[PDB]
DNA sequence: ATGAATCCATA
DNA sequence: TATGGATTCAT
């Protein structure tokens, strides 16, 4: 596949370059590898669209995994206890696991666990490939790149999205590119805190 | 149904104190004319509905006054243009966009409820949706300067507990918005949790 | 009886 | 026509 539009987030990019120059050459060859043609077999159903041979977003989520995994990059999890009292979060935001929970529950406030996962971690760096609904982007770039950021396991965060040229050609209410890089912009500068780098791909 | 837990962001609840009163006292009245019992179901899990809450809000919300919004905008590639357009109405932005040479995708965001310039998002769903409407749905109606403030209304972790598995909790989503750091989103906000 | 995938009711 | 959320579909 293509890479079509990168967009460097508070200098993702740059430090990925300067740190860690081996996932920047993998990424884009794992992208470059891509087989986008042997991903087109999804017959659309949907009335517009009725019998169009579609690019299929498992097919393509299978061909980045298989890429992916075979270059090392695996599952990382990371945990936390959240609770209702803003201090309480504030205070043990950065803490570990165990004892954000002691903390939380010591102050005599109940300490609710959970977390996030994402499939594909390597040397401190995070990367999700989307081919879905708009809000499963926005809850990658502002809850699962910034929880494991947070946490101190990962530096950069990294989305590979569908460009609109691409997202056109598989089923309809796909998130793509432009409309993604536009909800980062539209923060303002310096939001989200997690630096990342944005890719828009193409067959 | 009854407010465990409200959490002003940027001090949206003052503002809404202060310039629409009238606001924060419909939208109690609302939450506590609900009943919860009402919106139970026959299903079990590995019980209250989200369909029924949502379409409960949505009687008492419409019959208020309050209304479907959208705002429409023009996306691109490049992000110096973006920047330049955000604050731009629909037709200029497209104008800009395309005078640069660049390709104008029309997209847009919209939401069942909006009043006086308030935007309130009821919230059953699925755990990538609350994110969803605080830093996308929220953002674009008030940068398009449609809202001043944002709602959401959330259940608190003792109700989604007793609801369909993968529903968005209070306090998991006031963590999300605080783990932010200080001043983000750049939309005030007002998050409530609810309980039965 | 969940999470995805993917269809389609409106503005 | 694109989004938001409805509905359908593999576990």
């Amino acid at each position: 596949m293509r890479i079509v539009e990168v967009y460097s987030h508070l200098n993702g990019l740059e430090y990925i370059q300067v740190h860690l120059p081996h996932i920047w050459e993998e990424i884009q060859e794992i992208i470059v590898s891509i087989d986008a043609e042997a991903c087109r077999t999804k017959e659309s159903k949907e009335k517009t669209k009725q019998g169009q041979i579609l690019y299929s977003p498992v097919a393509l989520n299978e061909a980045f995994k298989e890429k992916l995994e075979a270059k090392g990059w695996k599952e990382s999890r990371t945990n936390y206890y959240v609770t209702a009292d803003p201090k309480l979060i504030r205070e043990t935001l950065s803490l570990e696991p165990e004892e954000q929970k002691k903390v939380i529950e010591a102050a005599g406030k109940e300490a609710l666990k959970s977390y996030n996962q994402t499939d594909f971690v390597k040397d401190r760096v995070a990367i999700e490939v989307q081919f879905g609904k708009y809000s499963f982007v926005a809850y990658d770039l502002f809850v699962k790149h910034m929880a494991f950021y947070v946490s101190d396991k990962i530096d950069v965060g990294v989305e590979i999205l569908p460009m609109k040229e691409l997202s056109k050609e598989m089923s309809s209410g796909i998130s793509y590119y432009e409309g993604e890089l536009y909800n980062v912009i539209r923060q303002g500068r310096g939001v989200p805190a997690v630096p990342l780098v944005l890719i828009g791909i193409a067959p």
